[PDB]
């Protein structure tokens, strides 16, 4: 019934704000609509497991907030393998490299990945982290896809594919579906290309031990009965002096303050009163989350090591199933496997099929790209279709179609209110990530406690400490990535020659 | 609390799908949100308006089960005037013209805007109204915004600015929000660009006597305490014999079968049990509805006609807050009035401003347009801010952004077990219109009638007789208009 704060979904950053607000002798209270906390996190454990993320499970360097939250709660990091050659599957064929770079050798190509990698790079800088519809062309890059500023930019097919890749792994959406300046703006927003993509050194680096279902179920244990699972919200209203919260099982909660800490969609299972103002109103129907199949196939050694394999795997094109992999073998060396994602319209195309199915066309096309028959002798199979969940909507995240965030992206985090909104997809480092949903949780918890007197204006936001277990390198170029042309730059070079 | 089957929102498709299964008798509920029933239609009364449509208003030729759907609910119609000269207003100048397409003089700009509406024609002939989704070219289509199919198309400015405002009329989104294929297919749907864009003898023709409102109204009339006001349905529970549906104040509804009349995307304000299919859970996160606000300025007299102008203005261009304006007054020359539209983008910018700013800019804007001191002198202003409706989602409908329609499209209207799908968006001919509203219902209904064994599959999609108030005269072309090049046809040929 009575408290200070109602956060409104117990994924990470729904518990990341309850925990702080807890922490400072406020009252709160978690209305979470499933019957477990984690949300877009969640960590399956069985016999034949032992342990396995089928949500959210990658951390890495420039992740502070994650690292020390789940520091503070107990857990520990173990490095992604990464020992081996990765493999750039192009064409049918398979070629072993090594650096977060998939390379060519073709001089015209390399000068085209190049430069559209740095070009990636160049435009996020003019794109601010808190306020990406004021770059100065938001309005030009936010009325074009992804799919069209790859058609300007790719001068080969090469740059292209892998671009497209590039893509649909980092949002699960595909190149067409989505704003080119959003695109720029999310990148930019984790570092940029080479942070983004990397395992070393990158986003991919580690994952928890034991999961990272841990961080959201530690906290709900020092939370003790404050957390109130089955509890969907259905109804807020904000015509009296306390805000009223209403769940579908017909409890009525009392409050001061709410946090939204659900992905913005979401909101459109809530009916308010009074109705939400006419932009976050238009704005909750036009946030889409991406389409992902994550699958684990376990088998009984990390044969693929021994091949000198890392066990990761850049899949282009459209045939293959899965585009991305990634050795998900525990740090013991033990319950070898590789996890894949199902991408964007395959994880749509290939929902049709039964698991058993997804399992032989995922061992057929490892076998193919390891070139390895042990590959097709898997001894167990896991996976998770994240576009079936009602309370998430997808994975991993919220995109924006063409238009949108220049038009409704300033009132993503405007409170309404008494309501102020957590969720990863209002964080500015590591939007659509678990350090995100931390950001975003912490900072909602913090705008509450400057309403109430409690903290000053600038205590809203507040940086964090960089982890002393996961140092960040900096992220570096050469002169020659810096400065040479692009291929329109090579002809236009050749043209003034030939004059 | 128990009943045959469960009708979720009083719009004219609820209320049109609820007469329906009324009708062969059958104990329906309408389940509706609001405390009021119309939906997207509003008629609001007063002494100053009378009446006056502040959401759906015209019904046209072609649009034969609104017309019987209202006729047989004593409704009559009126032609909305366009007896004087059309206005095209280009570069801050008004050049008056007769015919439904804004013409043009140049010999380059002719064949370009030629090209341009006959290429949205072209494209459409080979879209299923039924399923867009299986055009030959659907992927490529579908993939590709309305901006970059223009920008492909018009060759100048002039087509491109026009071409711009067509889409944003049609469809109240800005062409790099929407799909190419949606949108030649929405245009398709409709009979075509003729057809979409007249007024007489196409979509515009007509208005309510006394206002739309009156249809669902009047329905509501017939079915009396079966229509249930301030009922939002929170939950739907298909897990046992009989569907139970809730409502936010607390009711329980238990039926045999529920039909959804409600805008896609607001289905995501309902909590399912088991949870919804993964494609339909996805696709009412993907289709948004469009932004618009509706103004009406009235003035003591028509004084527009007395210039030889019928009211109609089709006004180019970034800084005018209205792009379209259709003659709003009766059909006794009375309650003089000029509807327009603030479109898409501008719905949002303008919507900061009080509403005696918006009516100053329109005034203003008049003035200029149609070259009259006059329009400075208001009598009386109405409008309404559909972006603001939390039962809505926006107005006129749901558009479709690049990639979905493909991918969701088949999802529409598939039923999910004893839930069938009505709604003006699944309809296929004039759907986002009170027409489609009413195709669809019925089509919902038969569904349900079918399912129960009371009538054959193929009485589901039922044909509807011409009216004969309102007959349709055909869409033609001239030779030159079919034959004349494109201009890089012509640059081909030099
Ligand atoms: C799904 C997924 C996500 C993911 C990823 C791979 C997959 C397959 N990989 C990631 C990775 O390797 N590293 C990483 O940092 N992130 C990765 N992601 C994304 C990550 O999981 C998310 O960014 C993060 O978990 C989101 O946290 P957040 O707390 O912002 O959001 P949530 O987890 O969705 O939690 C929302 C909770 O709210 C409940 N809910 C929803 N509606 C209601 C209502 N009406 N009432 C009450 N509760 C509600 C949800 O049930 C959920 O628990
Ligand atoms: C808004 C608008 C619409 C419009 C237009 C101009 C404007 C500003 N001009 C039109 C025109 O000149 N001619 C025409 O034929 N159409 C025009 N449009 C579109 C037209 O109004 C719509 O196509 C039509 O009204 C749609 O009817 P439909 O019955 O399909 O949909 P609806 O009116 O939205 O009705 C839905 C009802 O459902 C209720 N609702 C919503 N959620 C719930 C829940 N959860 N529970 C119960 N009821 C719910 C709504 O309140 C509504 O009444
Ligand atoms: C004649 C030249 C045609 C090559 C087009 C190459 N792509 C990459 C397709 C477009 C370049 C765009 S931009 O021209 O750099 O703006
Ligand atoms: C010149 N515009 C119309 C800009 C492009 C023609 C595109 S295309 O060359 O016909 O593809
Ligand atoms: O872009 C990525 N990786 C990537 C790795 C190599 C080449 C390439 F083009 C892309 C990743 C982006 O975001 C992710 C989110 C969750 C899990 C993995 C990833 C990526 O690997
Ligand atoms: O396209 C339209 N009209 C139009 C009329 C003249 C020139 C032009 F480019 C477009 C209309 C489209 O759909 C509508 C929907 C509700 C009300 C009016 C209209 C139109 O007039």
């Amino acid at each position: 019934n009575k408290c200070d704060v109602v956060v409104v979904g117990g994924g990470i950053s729904g518990m990341a704000a309850a925990k702080l607000l807890h922490d400072s002798g406020l009252n709160v209270v978690v209305l979470e609509a499933r019957d477990r906390v984690g949300g877009r996190t969640y960590t399956l454990r069985n016999q034949k497991v032992k342990y396995v993320d089928l949500g959210g499970s990658y951390v890495g360097p420039t992740q502070n907030r994650i690292l020390r939250l789940a520091k503070e709660l107990g857990l520990e990091t173990y490095k992604v393998n990464e020992v081996e050659r990765l493999i750039h599957h192009v064409k049918g064929k398979s070629y072993p490299f090594r650096g977060p770079f998939p390379p060519v050798w073709n001089p015209i190509t390399y000068l085209d990945h190049n430069n559209f990698w740095r070009t990636m790079d160049d435009m996020g800088r003019e794109i601010p982290s808190d306020a990406p519809w004021k770059a100065p062309l938001a309005e030009e890059w936010d009325n074009m896809t992804m799919k069209e500023l790859l058609d300007k930019l790719c001068w080969t097919e090469s740059a292209k594919q892998l671009a497209t890749l590039f893509v649909n792994l980092c949002v699960t959406a595909e190149t067409h579906e989505v704003s080119a300046l959003w695109f720029l703006w999310y990148v930019k927003q984790c570092g940029g290309t080479t942070r983004i993509i990397s395992t070393t050194n990158g986003g991919q680096e580690r994952k928890f031990v034991g999961g990272s279902g841990q961080v959201s179920e530690r906290i709900m244990d020092l939370l003790g009965d404050r957390v109130k699972l089955e509890r969907p919200v259905i109804y807020i209203d904000q015509t009296r002096e306390n805000v009223l919260v209403e769940t579908l099982n017909h409890e009525m909660y009392e409050a001061k303050y709410v946090i939204s800490a659900i992905p913005p969609t979401l909101g459109m299972k809530i009916h308010f009163n009074p109705p939400l103002p006419m932009m976050r109103n238009q704005m909750i129907t036009r946030v889409p989350l991406g389409s992902v199949i994550k699958c684990i196939v376990y088998y009984k050694e990390p044969f693929w090591r021994k091949k000198d394999y890392c066990g990761t795997m850049i899949i282009d094109g459209e045939e293959a199933p899965v585009a991305y992999t990634l050795d998900d073998t525990k740090p013991e060396g033990n319950y070898a496997a590789i996890m894949g994602f199902i991408l964007a319209h395959k994880a749509r195309k290939l929902a049709r099929l039964t698991k058993e199915e997804r399992l032989k066309k995922l061992c057929e096309l490892y076998a193919k790209v390891l070139g390895s028959l042990e590959a097709l002798e898997p001894v167990h199979y896991e996976e998770k279709n994240w576009c079936e969940e009602q309370y998430s909507g997808g994975c991993y995240t919220t995109y924006f179609p063409p238009g949108i965030l220049t038009q409704y992206g300033r009132v993503l985090r405007q409170p309404v209110d008494r309501i102020y909104f957590a969720g990863t997809e209002t964080a500015t480092h590591w939007s659509g990530y678990m350090e995100g949903a931390v950001e975003a949780g912490e900072r909602a918890a913090r705008e509450i406690l400057h309403a109430m007197g409690k903290i000053p204006e600038d205590e809203i936001w507040q940086s964090e400490p960089e982890s002393v277990d996961v140092p960040a390198q900096p992220i570096t170029t050469t002169f020659l990535e810096r400065h040479l042309p692009s291929v329109p730059g090579l002809l236009r070079l050749i043209g003034l020659t030939t004059i």
